[PDB]
């Protein structure tokens, strides 16, 4: 594990928000992209503005952002822009459904979203899990989100990071099993069905939010709609970030190329041509699923769906020539 320098955690401790962005950020299409230096202190005002000041102790607070930033690689997306992102996207979640989640798991599902790509590599569960690689050895499933929450912990268990060491041994465990489950969620492939069995929940009445299971569902949901809120952006930001995760895409397919592997298309960069139709596809099926759902759910989260549904328009726009 690597670890933050004194100055940038007591920087972050003396860092203030400016006015301004504290109307933007409580809005589902804030694009944190313009404020760099910011993006470690708008992580601490949202927790603050959602759970409290004195929730956690800031000095560790602090550490624990600080660090958790430098297990962040320097890969084109799933980097420490994407983990502050997916972050603010749940934080717009809550704030718009605050009752509905106790304060332990706002305090959670905050935490586990700024960690749930820790020391990410820029390649997929089907790349390790074809060649090992001693990750896919270690978890067998789903996979590098195993090692996400394992860093997590790590970094938890670092000299004065621990933010959670003041709750009770209960909560304590409480927390950690949230975080878990969260991070575990973003696996996007757990999500068809978790999508499937809420939306029959949801359909036929069934769907309980005291029910523990159910409620784990809609977490888990909620993870996946924070972890795709670049498809909710305006169409610049979300053109400008499926460049970035293409970048990733086809590096595993250069790496698979350089070792005999002949990639899927959407990881071929000789195959540019088809990110368009494979968008459309990834929406019709992912995307639009995803926040359609959790609206029906959690009905403040609309213009999630709206956002997407936009810029779904907009990738049928490319593909028709205008
Ligand atoms: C897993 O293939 C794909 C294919 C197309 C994708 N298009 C987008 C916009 C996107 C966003 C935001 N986020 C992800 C994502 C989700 N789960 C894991 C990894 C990624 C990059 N995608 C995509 N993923
Ligand atoms: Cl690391
Ligand atoms: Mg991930
Ligand atoms: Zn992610």
């Amino acid at each position: 594990m690597s670890i933050c320098t004194s100055e940038e955690w007591q920087g972050l401790m003396q860092f203030t928000l400016p006015v301004r962005l504290c109307k933007e950020i409580e809005l589902f299409h804030f694009d944190i992209g313009p404020f760099e230096n910011m993006w470690p202190g708008i992580f601490v005002y949202m927790v603050h503005r959602s759970c409290g000041t004195s929730c956690f102790e800031l000095e560790k607070l602090c550490r624990f952002i600080m660090s958790v930033k430098k297990n962040y690689r320097r890969v084109p997306y799933h980097n420490w822009k994407h983990a502050v992102t997916v972050a603010h996207c749940m934080y717009a979640i809550l704030q718009n459904n605050h009752t509905l989640f106790t304060d332990l798991e706002r305090k959670g599902l905050l935490i586990a979203c700024l960690c749930h790509d820790l020391d990410h590599r820029g390649f997929s569960n089907s790349y390790l899990q074809k060649f090992d690689h001693p990750l896919a050895a270690l978890y067998s499933t789903s996979t590098m989100e195993q090692h996400h929450f394992s860093q997590t912990v790590s970094i938890l268990q670092l000299e004065g990071h621990n933010i959670f060491s003041t709750l009770s041994s209960s909560e304590y465990e409480q927390v950690l099993e949230i975080i878990r489950k969260a991070i575990i969620a973003t696996d996007l492939a757990l999500y068809f069905g978790n999508r499937k069995q809420l939306e029959e929940m949801y359909q036929t009445g069934s769907l309980n939010l005291n029910n523990q299971s159910h409620r784990d569902r809609v977490i888990g949901l909620m993870m996946t709609a924070c972890d795709l809120c670049s498809v909710t952006k305006l169409w610049p930001v979300t053109k400008l970030t499926a460049n970035d995760i293409y970048a990733e895409f086809w590096a595993e397919g250069d790496e698979m190329k350089k070792l005999g592997i002949q990639p899927i298309p959407m990881m071929d960069r000789d195959k540019k041509d088809e990110v368009p139709q494979g968008q459309l596809g990834f929406y019709n099926a992912v995307a639009i699923p995803c926040y359609t759902t959790l609206t029906q759910i959690l009905p403040p989260t609309e213009p999630l769906l709206k956002a997407c549904r936009d810029n779904l328009s907009q990738w049928e726009k490319v593909i028709r020539g205008e």
